[PDB]
C-alpha cells in the first residue's frame, strides 16, 4: 500500500503444547509469491512421532526441540491434530 | 478439516536483503482470530534502528528508502551492519 508490511505465512502441526515443526525441523511458507521451506530455530518445538492408527480425530504425539535441523528429545507427551 | 496444517502469518519489512525484524527482534503474528508477538530467533535479520521513510516525502507507492539491517541476538538486534533498502 502505503503502510504495507509483507506477511509470510508458515505453516504447523496444531498440537496440546502449541504450534509443532515436523521432525526435519523445516517448515514450508509463503510469501505473497513464492513457496519455500525455512529451517526451525534451535529449541523450537518440534514432532518427534504420531501415534497413528491402523484404520478424523486427534492423535497421540510426542513432541521434541529442534538441535541443529532435527528434532531431539527427550519426548513430552501431547496430543496432535 | 483434520488434513490441514495450522497457518501462522507473521508481518516483516521488506527490503533488499529480505524480509526484517524490527530492532526489537519481536514480530506481529496471526494465528486464526488471535493477534500476538513472537520473539523472533536468534540470527534473523532485522533493523538495527528506527528507520522509516518520512511521511511528507511520500509520493509513490511503496516507496523506498535508505535502512540498516543486523542479526537478532538475544532478542536485540545486533551488528555488524548491512547495508539495505527497505519498502
Amino acid at each position: 500500500d502505503y503502510t504495507a508490511y509483507a506477511p509470510l505465512t508458515c505453516y504447523f502441526t496444531n498440537s496440546t503444547l502449541g504450534l509443532l515443526a515436523p521432525p526435519n525441523c523445516s517448515v514450508l511458507c509463503n510469501s505473497t509469491t513464492t513457496w519455500f521451506n525455512e529451517t526451525s530455530p534451535n529449541n523450537a518445538s518440534c514432532l518427534l512421532t504420531v501415534d497413528f492408527l491402523t484404520q478424523n480425530q486427534p492423535y497421540n504425539c510426542s513432541v521434541g526441540h529442534c538441535d541443529n535441523g532435527t528434532c531431539a528429545g527427550p519426548p513430552r507427551h501431547a496430543q496432535c491434530w
